[PDB]
């Protein structure tokens, strides 16, 4: 008889990996989007009137949002356990990933901005059966035929789109981006976000294009912070309270402007629940 | 109470973009035509 | 089908990596594929080709049980960073031929036998619930009759 | 890992610990002498 | 509510000893004696 | 620790966690500032 | 010492060692002490 593993364990270290978070997302949207900094949290878009050239006297401003989330940690917690990994630091990037997906989240579900709100009377297209076929997202291209970026749609309508390829004699075109790998239709990527609402079946398909310069749909972040973690991203220290709670405040600055009506179509009404029978 | 959003805000500057037209298109055709000079406005195809 | 390969990309759709698959299955896939009008597309890797469903490879490997046909398929995110699957190693070793593996010689017995111990040590962890699924009850004795 | 994923973690997480498999090879010091 | 102390500790190191005997003594009587030694392990007193 | 001083170890050794105490000191603005 | 068929690798310590009293008056003994005896303080 010898030493034994379990015994023998007790002098061993094991290696302990940073929590793991399961839902965290590529966000493929805010990565794909163009960022104009807003130096005092107001955006006026100006237009011309009825496109002599007039403007309209009363265009749309856009005032920058703030979502803010405390965080909170014992004193005690971080005194000690604090070794190899830092304890304030993973219980921040924790917060800052759960804040991203929420600003993804509302930059396409918010009411007071958000794609599938603001989108004009005439760049809302229906299926004509229910399922997301080629002519449907024909039909999208047409909407913004002038220079489209990317169709956004929910995984398992990217997946009904690829049955209804099938079922005709149609493989799509495949690209690459980011190390991953996308779906295309007439050159137009179709791009994951499970942010997109799904609802019994019946999800959304939109299709953007992107840009200031070309008059598309731009994000809005405010430059310059007190903390400033990041692109509209800031952490502070708010105190310590009398039961050793030392606190801090995540705050996030963002909005959406859509400057040209013919920037954004979606298709509504898309169904993907229907399979196909192959039958020979 | 403090100071609130919109008081705050009347001191605050507007980034005011350049008016924006609808109808502007790519216009392709005359990015992929080849364009000839004509000296003084007359251009014989013999 | 390349149904049931766009419900396993729907499972993994975050950064899928390969497919794994026994070449039988591979063989049926393309079957499929050519009953369709869909000729798969084809990736070089390591100086050999493989076919590929949405951009993602299928990798064989004669490991993936197949018992009366019924084997699996599989699709993977791999990566530490991007929480997918990780394999486990043991990094300094006495001997130490490779990545895991020692040599060691253990000695000589009274019959002039020279003998020697090689060790592998190995593990695999999901980091995430969502990095791998699995296409279960895959067939691959069927095939089309054409009739025109 | 994260827990129901404040942010909170699991008390008991899984451990992976490392199996060791092995192989004795034999060889006559004769077949390697000569 | 915020995070937990077990939980927190899930990702610390714990500092291991080397084991611990408790027969150890401090043998003074090896440490008091003089030693001599004897090359081919045969010592003649004569 | 060495069990029943083969040598093995035993298995459930005490694990020594500190303790932490803590005291909140009050000193008014004008007291330290006069 | 080697490693035999299930990987159990042998260490070998040895200790050698002896004592000579060069002269029988080098060492006494006091024998059959008692350590068991506590006096009773009574004033």
């Amino acid at each position: 008889l010898a030493l034994r593993d379990v015994a023998a364990r007790q002098l061993a270290n094991a290696t302990k990996t940073v929590p793991q978070l399961r839902t965290i997302t590529p966000r493929w949207l805010v990565r794909l989007l163009h960022w104009t900094p807003v130096e005092a949290g107001i955006y006026r878009v100006n237009q011309v009137k009825d496109a002599f050239v007039d403007y309209i006297d009363n265009p749309r401003e856009y005032l920058l949002s703030a979502v803010n989330t405390v965080v909170d940690v014992h004193t005690r917690i971080s005194d000690l356990y604090s070794n190899p990994h830092d304890q304030i630091r993973e219980q921040l990037r924790l917060t800052i990933e759960i804040m991203k997906e929420r600003q993804e989240s509302e930059l396409i579900n918010s009411r007071e901005y958000g794609l599938l709100n603001n989108v004009a009377p005439g760049q809302l297209v229906h299926t004509r059966n229910g399922a997301p076929t080629p002519d449907d997202l024909d039909e999208l291209l047409i909407r913004v035929w002038k220079e489209p970026a990317f169709f956004l749609a929910h995984p398992q309508a990217i997946a009904a789109f690829g049955r209804e390829c099938t079922r005709r004699g149609v493989p799509p075109a495949t690209v690459s981006l980011f190390g991953s790998s996308f779906i295309t239709w007439r050159g137009v990527p179709l791009i994951p976000s499970d942010k997109v609402p799904l609802e019994n079946g019946k999800t959304k398909i939109l299709l953007l294009r992107v840009g200031e310069s070309r008059q598309g749909v731009v994000g809005l972040y405010q430059p310059n912070l007190p903390g400033e973690q990041g692109m509209g991203l800031s952490v502070r220290f708010m105190g310590i309270n009398r039961k050793a709670l030392a606190s801090y405040l995540v705050s996030l600055y963002c909005s959406l402007a859509v400057l040209t009506d013919d920037a954004l179509a979606v298709l509504d009404n898309v169904d993907v629940t229907q399979y196909h029978t192959y039958r020979y």
